[PDB]
């Protein structure tokens, strides 16, 4: 590209509507160097088709062509192109020249015209633009220069014998230039040319590398960055093999060796850097523990998938060869590595275990005795309960979706890896911890739900992270040490440097750099006791700028106060922003709004540090935050809604937390209502509706204390103590005291009163009958009379009685032995899956169909666990029903006499816990 024009439009609109790109424009944004080269040669810009890559105007085209097109203008020569460039955005020339000069000096440099820029700025003011423009340079550097021979024109005489050994393991400017081009820009500075290679610019240049690859851009982009960061690694020389660079480069180079195109290259890299940090890998051995048992397992599910298509079928078994030497020599030296830096013993032998097993593990796990996917599986386990511990969660998170992915749960239970009622009770916590993601399989759900059964049936405990309601503990695990959202955020933020995708990674470093580099420079002593805690010394090392300056790459910037907000899921992630935009002066809050945007769900996570450092930096200012916050809050706590239940569990958790930050200048805690202005009855309303009883009630308290009963009664019928229901006072009927006995499950006594009623109703014609007929197979079914409640079962025609009936149709079916009611399929009903187990062990011949109906069970009940809002008395009924199938499991796998009586034993065992317990569970 009359037509052509429009069907140029069609197709680049399809292309990149197909490709998970937002528009048209972000597709000229990944492409605009090539096509303004190209065209620009033997044209002018003024006459582009601003119709493909849709912009309806060529001033809408140039508001983000500036740069490259500047930039090229200036590397051939168009000088009244460029000026008239200027003229039709509004811009003189010289300012133009002053937004995209890194652009210019890199092409500039690269295609030799720098005198012509001195002509138009000056001779004291350009130098000052390669002072401010620097880093940006060097990237812009390595983003243009071609790979074709380095190692030639290397011999800067030490990147040639460090390419050599990295390759003897394993607009575009010529190579050949590369070392020369930096030269001639840094003899006009100050910081000589031979050796400028802190940590921060080494890390700052490699992350530029990586984001330069693309999803939708080639499978084939990938080898050529990759052999330009063996440049930069070969260049760097000692900086870039110790201290965080070593790490972050290590991460990358791994997602680099799973690709089948080339793992040839990444393979040779990571040999040399972890032979060469040796001395640093002994004193970091978290790090270390971590990072190979992500390796390795990536590169063990790599050696067991063959697939050549498009690779030539010679040239897979080449790297299949040296993949497989690469995992024997890492073997090896994991077996022979020793740190003095292990906190005990049991770290050691945790370490050799881990490394080992994982060393021989298959492409998926299993739960057996014996085996190594089972025995790394329960090292995972036992060391995610722990205080030392040596994985991460991204470690972790990759070896769990290795080996739950595709799981095998032994038949019996005499050949599993947890097999007694203790190591249940010890590791119930852990496999409960385990089974809170999505990428896990249903023998794996089937086998924590045998787990989670058999604890619960020994115990009768809940495991604590059920009956948590508020996320205060998250908020002290994050903000610890000193206990100030500053730290929080900084957590928050660290934690996205190894839990990240190139993007994010590159994002959490940003920020942190730019952070600490004001901290260090400003002097702020509250902020440096911050980072000295929340970061690792090494990372506290290479997010200094000490002999440079913050490069303007990394500082790049990007009605929410009313109702019917908080009901899109993007509610907090705006309102995040919002605040954070108004305060510039607090630089943990500038460097936000580029990952709030960006990275998911943090700003759930970050909600309250942020609301509480607003509110708290514009204390004696003008308090703007709090005025319009404590004015939104009249509305959005009164918000019955399901869209909006999540945002306001966000919201009561944000009061929650600022109700434990201590008011600078306050004389007792009862000031800490000043942070935002809440009425607490709507605050106690609102928790009651998200089901949060007891912080529904410290809520109700407050509010009392206020003052000096309509919530209070659904806050006490449901918050789990078995005498604080008394103590609320209603008015006097024979109704309200056969509410208390239901309450109280009584049995003849809660009879009485409801066949008096059922009884009052039935005569009079009353359509309240109904009810009480359900309120009666209630109590007739909690005293074991089930005769009598199947006989009130039929007669009863119209079954719309929430759940309650749900659950009573089969618990008496099951007790009576009626073995052929037409279960329903996908129910939340305990009752319904404990009948459907005990039916198909009714109506089978073979073992195999009722060990395959108990474990769908299982399943299904710890998918109705994890699905959140439960209370306690559903949530332990749940429970209930696992410990219920692990024992018909138990008996069903029995093989002999022996086992018969050890069977009983365990029987005899938890009838001792039982004798205490609680009433309904047992």
């Amino acid at each position: 590209p009359t037509h052509s024009a429009l069907y140029a439009a069609s197709c680049i609109k399809r292309i990149a509507q197909t490709l998970k790109l937002s528009g048209p424009q972000e597709l000229f944004k990944l492409f605009a160097p090539q096509l303004l080269y190209t065209w620009l040669d033997n044209d002018s810009i003024q006459d582009i088709a601003y119709e493909i890559f849709g912009f309806s105007s060529l001033l809408d085209l140039l508001r983000e062509a500036q740069t490259e097109a500047a930039a090229i203008m200036m590397m051939r020569g168009q000088e009244q192109e460029v000026c008239q460039l200027a003229q039709s955005l509004g811009l003189t020339p010289e300012k133009l020249v002053q937004q995209s000069f890194t652009k210019i000096i890199a092409y500039s440099i690269a295609h030799d015209g720098e005198s012509r820029m001195r002509k138009i700025l000056g001779k004291e003011e350009y130098l000052a633009n390669i002072h401010l423009n620097f880093a940006d340079i060097i990237s812009t550097f390595f983003d243009i220069f071609d790979q074709e021979d380095p190692i030639e024109k290397a011999f800067f005489a030490y990147a040639a014998e460090t390419l050599e050994e990295i390759k003897k393991l394993g607009p575009m400017f010529r190579a050949k230039y590369l070392p020369r081009e930096i030269v001639h820009l840094c003899s006009r500075t100050q910081y000589e040319p031979e050796n400028i290679w802190t940590p921060a610019l080494v890390v700052f240049v490699a992350r530029k590398l990586l984001k330069t690859i693309h999803p939708a851009l080639g499978p084939l982009h990938a080898c050529s960055v990759l052999r330009k960061i063996r440049v930069l690694i070969c260049l760097a020389g000692d900086h870039a093999i110790s201290g965080y660079p070593l790490e972050m480069l290590l991460h990358s180079l791994r997602v680099f060796v799973v690709d089948p195109e080339c793992a040839d290259d990444a393979l040779g890299i990571t040999q040399y850097l972890i032979k060469r940090g040796d001395e640093y890998l002994k004193r970091t051995p978290s790090f270390l523990a971590g990072y190979a048992l992500s390796s390795l397992a990536d590169l063990r599910v790599f050696l067991e998938s063959s697939q050549s298509s498009t690779t030539q079928e010679s040239q897979f078994k080449a790297t299949k060869s040296k993949a497989q030497e690469f995992h024997a020599w890492f073997s090896k030296y994991l077996a022979a590595y020793d740190s003095p830096e292990f906190k005990d013993e049991g770290q050691k032998q945790a370490f050799r275990s881990i490394t080992e097993n994982a060393a021989h593990i298959r492409a998926s796990g299993n739960a057996e005795k014996g085996t190594h996917e089972s025995n790394l599986l329960l090292e995972i386990l036992k060391d995610w309960g722990r205080e030392n511990q040596l994985l991460n969660e991204p470690a972790r998170d990759v070896a769990l979706s290795m080996l739950c992915g595709v799981f095998n749960i032994p038949p019996s239970s005499r050949l599993d890896v947890i097999e007694t009622d203790e190591d249940a009770i010890k590791n119930g916590a852990v496999v409960w911890k385990s089974c809170s993601s999505q990428r896990l399989g249903g023998e794996y759900l089937a086998w924590a739900g045998r787990v989670l059964g058999r604890s619960f049936a020994a115990s009768g405990e809940v495991p604590e992270d059920l009956l948590r309601e508020s996320q205060l503990q998250e908020y002290r695990r994050l903000s610890q040490g000193v206990g100030s959202s500053e730290e929080g955020l900084l957590n928050l933020i660290k934690s996205l440097t190894i839990s990240g995708d190139c993007f994010t990674a590159g994002l959490a470093e940003a920020a942190l750099r730019t952070i600490v580099s004001d901290a260090i420079s400003d002097n702020d002593h509250d902020l440096l006791s911050a980072c000295q805690e929340s970061l690792p010394e090494p990372l506290l090392i290479a997010s200094n700028w000490d002999p440079y300056r913050t490069p303007l790459s990394d500082q790049f910037k990007v009605e929410v106060f009313s109702a019917r907000a908080l009901e899109n899921p993007n509610w907090s992630q705006h309102l995040a922003i919002r605040l954070a935009l108004s305060a510039p002066k607090i630089v943990t809050l500038r460097v936000l709004p580029p990952i709030l945007s960006k990275v998911k769900g943090f700003a759930e996570r970050a909600f309250p540090f942020v609301v509480h450092l607003v509110l708290a930096y514009q204390l004696d200012k003008q308090q703007s935050a709090k005025r319009e916050l404590s004015e939104s809050l009249q509305e959005w706590l009164n918000f019955t809604s399901e869209p909006a239940k999540e945002n306001l569990k966000l919201l009561i958790n944000t009061i929650l937390y600022l109700r434990t930050q201590p008011l600078p200048g306050e004389s007792s805690i009862a000031d800490r209502a000043h942070w935002l202005d809440v009425n607490m009855a709507s605050a106690a309303a609102a928790a009651t509706r998200c089901g949060m009883y007891k912080v529904a009630l410290l809520f109700a308290e407050l509010a009392a204390e206020s003052t000096r009963s309509d919530i209070l009664l659904e806050i006490f019928e449901n918050i789990d103590d078995p005498d604080a229901y008394y103590g609320l006072s209603q008015d006097a009927s024979l109704s309200t005291v056969l509410a208390r006995l239901e309450y109280e499950n009584d049995g003849a006594k809660s009879l009485a009163f409801r066949g008096a009623q059922y009884d009052s109703h039935l005569r009079g014609r009353d359509l309240q009958s109904r009810q009480d007929c359900n309120a009666l197979i209630k109590a007739l079914s909690s005293l074991g009379l089930a005769g009598l409640s199947n006989s009130l079962l039929q007669s009863q025609q119209s079954i719309d009685g929430s759940s309650d009936s749900l659950d009573a149709t089969f618990t008496t079916a099951r007790k009576l032995e009626i073995w052929n009611l037409p279960a329903p399929v996908n129910s939340d009903s305990w009752a319904v899956t404990v009948y459907k187990a005990y039916q198909s062990m009714y109506q089978a011949q073979e073992l195999d169909t009722v060990r395959s109906m108990v474990h769908d069970g299982l399943k299904n009940t710890v998918r109705h666990l994890s699905s959140g809002s439960l209370n306690t008395s559903v949530l332990r009924q749940q429970l209930g029903a696992l410990a219920a199938l692990t024992e018909l499991d138990d008996i069903l796998n029995v093989r002999d006499q022996s086992e018969l009586q050890c069977t009983l034993a365990t029987f005899e065992k938890r009838s001792k816990w039982m004798m205490s317990g609680r009433y309904a569970d047992v």
